[PDB]
């Protein structure tokens, strides 16, 4: 399940597995807007959904997947070693792995901390 995210700055294209509820639940949510947040070298935003549940968590990810940050309902995009790691990029939690950045990878560097993020499905 494709969503593409357009910004102020530029945008990306994040994919997600259709086996996990949360993908099923966020297709009552999109299109759908946000404050883009920032921290050091991640971006991420309030979610109107609201899951706890994780079916695939991990401790540590790749430059390029997609994460849910269940405990504060956010997205994460991870596109750098944000400052909470030393070897590996450890994010803030145990979040779950069930999306992957597809697209967008070096124009995530380039928002703020408020580029208005409009989520769609993508394949507009």
């Amino acid at each position: 399940m494709r969503v593409e995210l357009l910004f102020e700055s530029g945008k990306c294209v994040i994919d997600l597995n259709e086996e996990y509820e949360v993908v099923k639940l966020l297709k009552e949510k999109i299109p759908f807007e946000s404050v883009v947040n920032t921290w050091g070298e991640e971006i991420y935003f309030s979610t109107p959904v609201n899951v706890q549940k994780m079916e695939n968590p991990r401790e540590v990810v790749e430059i390029g997947d997609v994460g849910y940050w269940p405990p504060g309902k956010a997205l994460c995009l991870f596109f750098g070693k944000t400052p909470m790691s030393d070897d590996k990029i450890q994010p803030a939690s145990a979040v779950n792995v069930i999306g992957k950045i597809v697209e967008g990878l070096e124009d995530l560097k380039k928002i703020k901390d408020g580029e208005k993020v409009a989520v769609r499905f993508a394949s507009s």
